[PDB]
């Protein structure tokens, strides 16, 4: 009870902490009780792994180079139910818990999507009692901290672990050594990998909480380690240590950095290692382990399973390769052609030189078997080889993903289609049951409980919890749609969020936000695919309308974009420049005033989009139809109260089916009038002359209204906008208007706008990551949810 | 007790370690203990620190880069009153704790002497009770571990801190910032150090317990922290970090780097900052602090004083000048010129702009002063000047040292001596009162109590236990030395000493101990000075004896040679190979057999040195006189059990006036013997024609008898030793031999080798590191023992 909480509180202070109360500092108070909170998770997680070792049931292993895991108190004393009782102790103590979490630094080892959609599947695998582990890298440093200067984004170090992580956990007796470079000696022994350089693997294991389940699953992140002259010898350990040092922060973009390479044998080489000695404690092996290849980052654990099991194990190689495709299961997460991880075989050669002896290998037997059933197809055997000669010759990791694994899946019913039909149509013809759907979900814990406390209540107030480890329970606010105390009390909730978000607004910038104006938003990671850009021509469009007419009846807004940029991406860098420009702009108009307010929230990241969603009314999701393979952030938006304003893609389509597309705005072109508009040839010039609110927006932008002291300064958007938009901003501009024009009509009833909103948060149960591995455990590891 | 100590255990092992008793390793119960016994200093130290800023006595700064701290574990337990209660509730856990205290890494962020004169001081500082801290570098990587490959020394990274301190404890809210190159701005608004690049100082702080008195210190260390391409940017942190990345492993030689200076400057800034603020909670500034100078590697604390006094506080340089003198007290360490710290104005001028100009400063007030006093004296002005204009101008950090000091001290009654009359006869001359000496000492408790139990014990039962915190007791021995009882106890303890240290050789050297041997030791780092190879000379003399006369009554020995030697000492390296080479040839010969054994103790380091000196029968301390400023390693064998064949060197000559020097093995040339070979002109070839057995040992080595497969191999020490030997092995190699036959004459005659013995023992109070400090805080600091 409180008064225990209150004692071990005390208790860390003191003997772990080295504290009083007169001597405590803010970051003292939250490492105590994250402490007193930690404690209580011992013994689930002593329990839980032990109950694996004896029942031994078949284990899920989610190998990613990325963990999005966002802020960990919190989420730990809900999903194990001691949220209140803390609250209260720590308020008794006379301390404010809002502001011990938010000492909380965020755990961001990831970019975006992909990062945020393994710490979901966690915490979901978690609750389903499944025995699941997350395998990824350790990095001393997380996506960058970003921080605006002179309109611009600058990049800071994330050094999350300067103060200590008191949510991991050294396993120093399960390190392990990783080779790189070498060479390949064949010998009557077999084919030898040897005069390689050591690094060593030291694991990290994080607990996992299930929600209200005793279950605690299992996070390792592996942590690179080292194993002339002296000084200089000990200081080039650091060249070692450099592999989990700091996350790569692009986002749908490959680049080919030696680095990057080395970061994925060795989260690979690390875990199969601790996999198989696992399993040793292999006819058998694939019907006890399942490992999940969160994209082509990991894709070199096939040809290391292999390695292991025909260098190491002795094991002939027709046995390994079944056992391996048994083993694997690969999820695609993109399209974009720039995305696409492609190996020059000249680097793997000197770094994984055994490994691509492996690869060539699978390649001959995989070709062999294409002439084998198509003897004179010539152009398919190299469309469809792991290998692209073209060039410099790379290896098309994809590939070596498909034939190594027994289950490929898209993340949304539009994408799976285009990966299994289009992208790969000679692999799925031959192999039709390998490819797969598995919708994307968020876990309604973090997403709903944790960020929205006020709507899981009211929400729990009219149909009881049995929603939160049941989502589709959220059909039954149906039966509230005529109910207009509910709708009031519903955009009441709403309400009290953005009170509270704005009061953030507040202190970090220096606007004055009207609290009765619709929240606009738009956050995600900045790339021209997601257009950010054609929503700041509408912010423009917008500006200019009020300018022109400041009398007429506006619906006021508060726009919301934010989202970080790859370093290396210049248009990206732009469009945020552009942004904060045009928000200077339209913030300081004498005219505007409270009616039209731009914000450019900065260092979007986890803990922040709990802040935000929440507090959101318009969800921007108006990525170029066939480009976001799914998205997570619409999702989350839909089940916090926001109407969503967005293309028919992605799970977007999803939404609308299980919503009803008027239940959505839904606009421009579709994936087919892409098609047909690329055969034709887009010509952005035209529509710049056809739409004339268009034209004063990109006059001003190129002729420096929002860049007076540098007239020409966005000519690199100009330019690409006009002749090189391989993501037709223009073609949509047109629907995109009208359609927010729309927006703003329903807004002014809000009667209505709450009727539209309830329909969405009805139907959002479908979005939960639980249904989303159930269907992976049901349908590719072959695992039951205890 | 032993209940709760058992449930502490428990309760760590399970929370803290996240462990079962069927799945704790080893290192978790010793991570289980530690955190049991840690909880038990807590209390006090918060006790201490409070106390401290209550009653606000003067406060004792110790400026050290080194603390040769060895290992916390046991000395905790005992400087607690906890160890026999922990014995046994280990062993009712059903664990062995000798074997959990073997997980401890040793702390060794030293490299010798100068080192665990630090440890030993902050110890007796504790136990004394004064307001005392120790300010140093928390580096990454102490000195190297060593290890023999084909009779070599191998260097082996020292990566103490892989699995965790427990004994540190971060104090993030004391971060400061360290400035590094930049330029100089002279405004009207005082001097401004500008553009400078920023390192930021993160503090660790570790509990300093005094034996048995409620007292609890700290000693605070630094670490460095950091404050084009973006993944590149981030790796260059490692840059800044490398400051206290590695510790220079150096002993008694000058290397002239520039990251060097940097740890330097680094350690000094932080800490005087750190300094200033405690104290701002200045005309009462050195009546409230006291900062001692561990040799001249602090050196740079003086002109920092002056600058934050005089830059930032705005002080007049008269005044600022003032309380820096009343502040600073120096302690020199060497005599050796290639020891003495000497940098170019040049590296200093681009690292430290504006701590060079307060240099040129204060040697120009200082030059001027001269001239006021010696109007005529040319010669004498650059004699005393802090910079040394010849070749290229570099700076002398000891004449810094001194006219920033008001009090400058020996650590021994000749070498304090030397430094006053003939070094710094210049400076001595003008400030008599000024220089010093103050011998040193060792703690009794480490090399003692914790090393040695049986002799404690012994002792304990015979005059009582007041002689732990007053070793001067000891000269109650005296009483005991007809009691044959009592000799043969004393004797029994020095067996089982031997016996339990045989069995570490044992099993780590393939070697069968004569347990009845005499154990002849000589360990501390290699160096020409210091001779290991006249030791080495006589093992081999010894061999050839036996082999010319196997039938000859011999008194059998155990002959140990450990130490270090610096990476790039290239004579030192070739020394232990010789010895390497010798030991081979010596301990397979069938004609030699359990008669005469030789080994090379690798990994000579703290807890080691707790192991061998308590095992040991002759102490070989033979520095050429004049050479060794004092030694400690001396000290620790005198107090436990061992004889001393040595020159009349360091604190040596004051062990022979405390025991009777007939009580000691003193032999060779002494200080004024020394002089006059130097000006008559040393020449080896001479005693090795007029010493027979000398000419036999030298050809041996040059010929090849220890090296067949390289017969010029030792060729270099040949070289050296005949030619360019400025420690003239050969002119005290006859005494030696004389000496040591002697040795093996009363150890024949038991009775008498104990009653040595315990004279010797009887007499070592004086040099119990309490008893220094106790000198150093009335004579320097000004403080008074609680
Ligand atoms: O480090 C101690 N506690 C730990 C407690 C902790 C552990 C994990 C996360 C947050 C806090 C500590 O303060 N830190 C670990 C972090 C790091 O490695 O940077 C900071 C500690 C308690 C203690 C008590 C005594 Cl008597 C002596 C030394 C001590 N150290
Ligand atoms: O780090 C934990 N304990 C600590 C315990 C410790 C602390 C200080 C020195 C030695 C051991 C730990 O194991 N280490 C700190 C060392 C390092 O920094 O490498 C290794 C820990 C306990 C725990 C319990 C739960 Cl439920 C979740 C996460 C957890 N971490
Ligand atoms: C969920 C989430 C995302 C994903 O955004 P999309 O709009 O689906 O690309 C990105 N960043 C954070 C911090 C998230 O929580
Ligand atoms: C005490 C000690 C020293 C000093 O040895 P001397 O022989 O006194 O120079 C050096 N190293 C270690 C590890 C010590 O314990
Ligand atoms: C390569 C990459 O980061 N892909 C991202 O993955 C997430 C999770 O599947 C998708 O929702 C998103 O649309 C997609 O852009
Ligand atoms: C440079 C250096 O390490 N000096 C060493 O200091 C210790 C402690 O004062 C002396 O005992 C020793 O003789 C001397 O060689």
């Amino acid at each position: 009870n409180v008064a225990e909480l209150k004692k071990s509180f005390n208790r860390h202070l003191h003997f772990t902490l080295v504290k009083d109360r007169n001597v405590a500092t803010t970051r003292d108070y939250y490492f105590a009780l994250a402490h007193t909170v930690r404690d209580h998770l011992v013994g689930r997680w002593i329990r839980t792994q032990q109950h694996y070792y004896d029942k031994c049931p078949k284990r899920v292993y989610y190998l990613s180079l990325e963990f999005y895991m966002g802020r960990t108190l919190q989420n730990t004393m809900i999903n194990l139910g001691l949220q209140n009782a803390c609250d209260e102790a720590i308020y008794q103590l006379g301390l404010d818990i809002e502001e011990l979490e938010e000492i909380e630094e965020d755990a961001g080892l990831g970019n975006g999507g992909l990062g945020r959609l393994a710490a979901c599947f966690l915490d979901s695998m978690a609750t389903l009692g499944l025995a699941a582990y997350g395998y990824g890298i350790r990095y001393e440093y997380g996506i960058f901290n970003q921080k605006i200067r002179d309109g611009w984004q600058v990049e800071e170090a994330d050094d999350w672990l300067r103060y200590g992580n008191p949510w991991e956990k050294s396993r120093p007796e399960f390190m392990l050594p990783v080779h790189f470079y070498g060479k390949v000696e064949h010998t009557n022994t077999g084919t030898k990998w040897i005069d390689t350089q050591v690094v060593l693997a030291l694991p990290y294991d994080t607990p996992v909480p299930g929600y209200m389940n005793n279950t605690v699953n299992t996070m390792r992140l592996w942590s690179a380690r080292a194993p002339g002259d002296y000084i200089q010898a000990v200081l080039d350990r650091n060249l070692a240590e450099n592999i989990s040092r700091v996350l790569y922060p692009n986002d749908n973009f490959f680049e080919g950095k030696e680095l990057r390479l080395k970061q994925e044998y060795f989260v690979v080489a690390a875990t199969l290692q601790d996999i198989i000695r696992r399993f040793k404690a292999f006819d058998a092996f694939p019907d006890q382990v399942a490992i999940q290849l969160n994209d082509t980052h990991p894709a070199l654990a096939i040809p290391e399973l292999m390695r292991i099991f025909v260098d190491i194990e002795k094991l002939p190689w027709s046995k390994a390769w079944e056992l391996t495709q048994k083993t694997f299961a690969y999820t695609n997460h993109t399209v974009l052609p720039e995305a696409l991880e492609r190996w020059p075989v000249d680097l793997v050669e000197k770094l994984l030189p055994r490994h691509l002896e492996i690869i060539y290998e699978i390649n001959q037997k995989h070709l062999d078997r294409i002439v084998a059933l198509f003897p004179k197809d010539v152009d398919r055997l190299r469309r469809m080889s792991l290998i692209e000669e073209e060039g410099s010759k790379r290896i098309n990791m994809a590939h070596l993903c498909i034939v190594g694994s027994h289950a490929v899946n898209g993340v949304a019913k539009i994408h799976s289609d285009i990966v299994k039909t289009k992208v790969f149509k000679d692999f799925s013809e031959l192999e039709p049951d390998k490819f797969q759907n598995k919708t994307n979900g968020i876990t309604p814990r973090r997403w709903l409980l944790l960020c929205n406390p006020g709507l899981a209540e009211l929400i729990a107030e009219k149909i009881g919890e049995d929603y939160v480890k049941d989502l589709s329970q959220l059909t039954k606010l149906h039966s509230f749609l005529g109910d207009d105390v509910f709708l009031r009390e519903l955009a009441k909730v709403k309400q009290e969020n953005k009170l509270k978000f704005s009061q953030f607004l507040e202190t970090e910038y220096k606007v004055k936000i009207n609290p009765s104006s619709m929240f606009d938003v738009q956050v995600k990671r900045i790339h021209e695919y997601k257009r950010q850009l054609l929503n700041c021509l509408h912010v423009i469009t917008m500006y200019n309308r009020i300018k022109k007419d400041p009398k007429k009846l506006f619906v006021p807004r508060t726009v919301i974009i934010g989202g970080k940029a790859a370093p290396g991406y210049h248009m990206a860098k732009m469009i945020i420049k552009l942004i904060t420009s045009v928000a200077d702009v339209v913030n300081n108009d004498p005219m505007v005033g409270s009616k039209l307010k731009v914000i450019f929230l900065e260092n979007y990241r986890v803990s922040l989009a709990e802040k935000v969603i929440p507090a959101t009314d318009l969800s921007e999701q108006i990525s170029t139809a066939g480009t976001e393979a799914s998205g997570t952030g619409n999702m989350k938006f839909m089940l916090n109260g926001a109407l969503t304003i967005g293309t028919m893609d992605g799970a977007n389509v999803e939404m609308a089916e299980e919503a009803g597309e008027e239940n959505l705005f839904i606009f421009g072109m579709r994936i087919d009038d892409v098609a047909a508009l690329d055969k034709k040839g887009y010509e952005a010039k035209e529509y710049y002359e056809a739409l004339p609110e268009l034209k004063l927006v990109i006059d001003q932008i190129d002729n420096g209204f929002f860049s007076p002291k540098q007239p020409d300064l966005f000519k690199d958007i100009i330019n690409m906008l006009f002749y090189h938009d391989r993501f037709k901003v223009f073609a949509d501009y047109e629907a995109y208007v009208k359609c927010q024009d729309k927006v703003s009509q329903l807004y002014m009833n809000p009667k209505a706008w709450n009727t539209m909103v309830l329909k969405n948060i009805a139907a959002s149960g479908k979005f939960s990551s639980d249904r989303t591995i159930k269907e992976y455990a049901q349908n590719i590891w072959n695992v039951e949810p205890s």
